[PDB]
């Protein structure tokens, strides 16, 4: 298992200097604390100079392990299940641009809020539309790997549990799509988290950690011990990525506390 | 990767019933033999009915993966690099109509002979005109995807190799334009076909196969083994479309032989 840090970055459209500054500050923090990779989130990759990002990654010996896409939904309204097929097509085209960046870094592409919500429709129709969009994404890409993140009920009514996502993976039937499980979301939505992770098994491709209050792991009441016992049991050997609020004490303090909590869980494995 | 068959069809403006007959028999053949899709070529899409084509595709469970445009040049003289701006405009407008049809099927639009020739001009002037026409097509269409097919020296003096297409793709700077490589044309124009395909990489969007004599794959001396090894190595998961003369033995026998040859190289 490896440790990664999710870094917040300003959008670059807008403010190129702020994006670059945020990115460097976050990557230097991750490296100093001891993280082995970083994870980022960008709304539209077409407005970023990825050649400079690559140089930064090389300078710091810090890979980018995953790229989040949710701002494409929250800011730009793009959804892979949008009832308007024109917007569905634009969402697919946006995510293809994320996969072009991911290919430079060997990064996973996260399918979170960009999948969209039920919007008054049956779960069945929403799921069918989503599977069609994902199959299109697989037809459009040769190397990209995607991970579906179940999110809690307040963020979406479409794919709330690991089981929801596993059903969809069976229909998509591609090893280029897996699951991203997130402890903050699972703390609400999963009955028994160790059992849920066992059901995921080999399909667990990426992992987000934050405590019950979404603070740094260690600063709420989430049982990480049972989770890491299970991760060892299912042979999970990919990234554990810290995706938490900058609490307590700011982004640097949170990243350090999280690292210490997780390192102790992992070394006693 | 997936196998498709190019099927020849009569011009609908001349014989509407013949086009349907041809399309149906071609699609029935493709399904019978085991192809996963068909590819077609039409001079002028505006005078065909495509809703009936779609239900035919639906009832045979047979997608249309690509639409050829070359007859717009050969029959109607339309070229995306025509020196006459009025004719160049009409060529652009014709190809926009092809993209509307392609959109119904999620198909690629092929830019082959419709790009036109140098006609006495520098390569550079011809190229810049082409890039302008392609950028105009990208502005006039929102989701259409185009593939440029390098053709051999006897068919054109403009874009003969994969490397020349790649250079032009960089100048257009859109993922909505890629390359269609054709083994018959590459057999003449490419130094080393596996190396050319690796350079194309992810920009190889579509693939035409025919043997060295343009007969069914298996009936000449083209090395398909090294090609398919390379396609596997680069992770090609798009279409391989049989575009060959109806030889040996006619359209159906050629389609059968091609499928048998290619399926085996795809099997392993
Ligand atoms: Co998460
Ligand atoms: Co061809």
């Amino acid at each position: 298992m490896k440790l990664s840090l999710v870094i917040s970055t300003s959008d670059a459209a807008f403010d190129a200097l702020a994006f670059k500054g945020d990115l460097r500050k976050g990557m230097e923090l991750a490296k100093r604390v001891g993280y082995q990779a970083v994870e980022i989130a960008v709304r539209d990759p077409s407005i970023v100079d990825w050649n400079e990002v690559k140089i930064l990654s090389e300078e710091l010996n810090l890979p980018i392990c995953a790229i989040g896409t949710g701002q494409a939904y929250l800011a730009d309204g793009l959804s892979l299940t949008h009832p308007n097929d024109e917007i569905r097509k634009k969402a697919i085209e946006r995510v293809v641009k994320h996969t072009e960046v991911a290919g430079m870094f060997g990064a996973l592409v996260i399918i979170g809020l960009v999948r969209g919500r039920r919007e008054g429709r049956s779960y069945e129709e929403t799921e069918e539309l989503f599977i069609e969009s994902m199959k299109r994404l697989l037809e459009l890409t040769e190397h990209a790997k995607f991970v579906i993140e179940p999110l809690n009920r307040y963020e979406t009514d479409f794919i709330n549990t690991i089981d929801d996502a596993l059903r969809i993976l069976r229909k998509i039937n591609s090893n280029r799509v897996g699951i991203l499980a997130d402890t903050f979301h699972m703390n609400i939505e999963e009955v028994n988290i160790p059992e849920s992770l066992k059901r995921a098994g080999e399909k667990l491709y990426h992992f987000h950690v934050a405590d019950s209050n979404r603070w740094a792991p260690g600063c709420g009441h989430f049982d990480f011990r049972s989770v890491f016992n299970t991760l060892k049991e299912i042979g999970y050997n990919r990234y554990v990525s810290v995706e938490c609020l900058p609490l307590p004490g700011g982004m640097e303090e949170a990243a350090e506390i999280a690292f210490k909590t997780l390192k102790e869980l992992i070394i006693k494995l």
